[PDB]
DNA sequence: TTGCCGGTACCGGCA
DNA sequence: TTGCCGGTACCGGCA
């Protein structure tokens, strides 16, 4: 299948293929090149962006309490 | 100078040229094409980074208060 | 102080 | 339930 962070990026992975050396893009990078069959990206943008909102309330809770 | 988005994503921004209308890359995007000469482009990544590190602890805290 | 290239990081969709 | 292309979004540096 697809190496955690190939997955992350939704990219090529090569990993069966490339034997038991890490999948090829995590080569350039050198990184662990993990395989959990049950992974799925996270997404960065619109998480971060959630995240964000959150922190802020949380401050305006502080313009109070 | 450089259109505020276009310094955000240190892309090519051609506003001088051209004219009153917006700046090309603005286009595509269909977006106002500000031009704030004292604009500095944020660090979305490092910047977000921080953020949730700083959100962390907070929870941390009402991990005791 | 400030413009942009050359190169990743991300992701919306389409299988 | 997934692999990935094609197209942005971001940025580290080098002027
Ligand atoms: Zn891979
Ligand atoms: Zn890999
Ligand atoms: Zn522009
Ligand atoms: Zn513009």
């Amino acid at each position: 299948f697809a190496c955690v962070e190939c997955r992350q990026q939704k990219s090529k992975c090569d990993a069966c293929e490339r034997a038991p050396e890490p999948c090829t893009k995590c080569a350039k990078k050198n990184v662990p090149c993990i395989l959990k069959r049950d992974f799925r990206r996270t997404y960065k943008r619109a998480r971060n962006e959630a995240i964000e909102k959150r922190f802020k309330e949380l401050t305006r809770t502080l313009t109070n309490l």
